[PDB]
């Protein structure tokens, strides 16, 4: 019944010859530069671990640490602070160059190695029986930035990653401030790279990224800016200018940001969250806001292949980009379902319904 | 009768990370529903959890007995194996028994179901071929069937071939369904693959274990019940052929040492046939039973956790026997620095009849 559809029915589904294989619940928020909710799927306020989708907030805390500017991190270094990189040789090399800029060593890192986020890099490592180490961590840039901050303020470096350290006090405050939340409304766990990692309502992830894009707009327009807004504009510009530092070759975030050529930034969170900050455009105005826009998505069960398909579908439905811009992402939008003998056996479909405009006022939209 | 909201939930520091909807059916030897999670009649692609039904169609084909397939061979017919060297070797030995060659196979190679095997392949620049297919044993069996009735081999995998007619008929008969109540797609190994209500998958495996109980007891058995008993015995005796080293199905079957068989379906279905036992009697049935599970979003890690939790709640096996599956039951959640970051919980409740 098309007239009784509900947020609990917002799914992405794979089929085999039209027979349902898997289904995945979708949550999404689309917000303006103040965080006002414009459009949604599922539960737009779902309490959600942002994971590395919070890295730009961490980068901001680093860049606002007094004395960090003296180290001379450049835009590519800052993009690496914002990264979940593929551990390509260029990422490892930039991590080492950033350590050198602060006169630290790999032994000062408190993150550990892991298999690469890139299948092609992992393949090279397997052939050499290479064991990744701290300097290969997908989060190495943020860890180097945290060490830089710890050094700059005269804190110890030994536990820069622990919650009682002033660098982590700074991160925690910065995250809550960007979300416009009280500290008690942000919860904290520990991430795979051994840093505190925040959870907050999903819409507030979109709010962070709307603020990034909004700051980019104000900077480009030559408006006088607070030190925080200037830093948020710098982070936006760094990510958009060096999107390969943020992820790597063949990675969704890199292909997405290259396709849009400065119009937006986007960032993956592990276990299938995604955040996009969209600069003001004809598209955002058609969506009904006079400023920048933020988008946040979570696939409830954590499937990344479905995440990229859903994010690309949502961009198409919001009219963000051109068919030509978004077709650089076609392999993520409609994932290949081809068996071992070259036969297409099924596909992906998007039975979810954006809400925010039409329905009978007696239709309840219960966030679920 | 509305399906419960049954989930397995992962957390990070007590904060919800992912959740996964669980469907499960526990059925007696006639397929009567005894316990359930979620929607026990969910229309579900059985994928390779249907392999024992396909092995039954092979074994019932006229003349297949003359090739001399043994119990390990039949286990391979029932398998989604890890493409270990010993699985490839047995595939080749089975092809030799029917005087066929790898070129006759109509399945294709793929990355191994074992990450460890696949890393060894990557290290050696190895490109998997037809003989490496996790379904190679079933394909050799279907080739053997085609040859045995003189059907000719080029399209043994196609729906219009009498071998697939036999498979299609056998699946519906084991489910006790009309042909129209089974739907058909195409699998990764390029065979027809069935979808039917999830409880009927449990019914297949209850019939497998019931047949083993009746064979053991010396009962008069149909040729079909005799063959189902043989399939059960083949899987339990050669569980390494069904999957491989470190695989859940192999470790599950070794742990239970003949009390049950279990089989994975791709995209996170699972089926178990349990021979009659003190545990099954405690659950309120006088015969064998079947268990079928589907994780709605297709997550395999969560599948194995849920299946092992279900076995604990059902009392199937001793605590000592189930502890061999501890690493599947509560998957590790330890970060790159050795710190435990989270866990898995099972807020579902089995509902009974
Ligand atoms: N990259 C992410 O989203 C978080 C991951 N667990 C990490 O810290 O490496
Ligand atoms: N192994 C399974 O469950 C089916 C798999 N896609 C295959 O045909 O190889």
């Amino acid at each position: 019944d098309p007239f009784t559809m509900t947020p609990s029915e917002d799914f992405v589904v794979t089929d085999r010859g039209g027979i349902v294989e898997n289904s995945h619940r979708v949550h999404a928020a689309v917000v303006d530069a103040k965080g006002r909710l414009l459009y949604a799927l599922g539960n737009p306020t779902r309490m959600t671990l942002a994971r590395s989708a919070a890295k730009p907030a961490q980068a901001l805390a680093i860049l606002e640490t007094e004395g960090v500017a003296g180290y001379g991190f450049d835009d590519a270094d800052i993009a690496l602070m914002c990264a979940s990189h593929s551990s390509e040789d260029r990422h490892i090399a930039r991590t080492r160059a950033m350590l050198s800029k602060i006169k630290a060593e790999e032994a000062d890192l408190r993150c550990g190695g892991h298999p690469s986020l890139s299948e092609m890099v992992n393949r090279s490592w397997i052939k050499q029986d290479f064991i990744p180490t701290a300097v290969c961590s997908n989060c190495s840039g943020a860890h180097v930035g945290m060490l830089a901050g710890a050094r700059a303020i005269g804190a110890g470096t030994d536990g820069y990653h622990l919650p009682d350290h002033p660098m982590q006090g700074r991160v925690k405050r910065t995250v809550a401030e960007l979300c416009d939340l009280d500290a008690g409304d942000v919860e904290w766990g520990t991430d795979g790279c051994n840093l505190p990692t925040p959870a907050f309502p999903l819409d507030r992830l979109g709010r962070i990224y709307a603020k990034l894009a909004s700051a980019a707009d104000g900077s480009d327009a030559g408006e006088g800016q607070s030190t925080r807004c200037a830093a948020l504009a710098h982070i936006f510009r760094a990510m958009a200018r060096h999107p390969e530092m943020v992820a790597g070759e063949g990675r969704y975030c890199t292909m997405l940001m290259r396709a849009f050529d400065g119009a937006l930034v986007g960032k993956l969170g592990a276990d299938a969250s995604y955040a996009i900050g969209v600069r003001a455009s004809d598209a955002t105005r058609q969506l009904g806001t006079d400023g920048a826009l933020g988008i946040s998505v979570k696939i409830e069960d954590g499937n990344l292949e479905m995440l990229y398909a859903v994010v690309t579908e949502l961009l198409e439905r919001l009219g963000i980009g051109s068919p030509d811009v978004r077709s650089q992402l076609a392999s993520f939008h409609h994932p290949q379902r081809v068996n071992t003998m070259g036969v297409t056996t099924g596909g992906v479909s998007f039975p979810f319904k954006l809400r925010g405009s039409v329905d009978d006022p007696r239709l309840a939209a219960v966030a679920r």
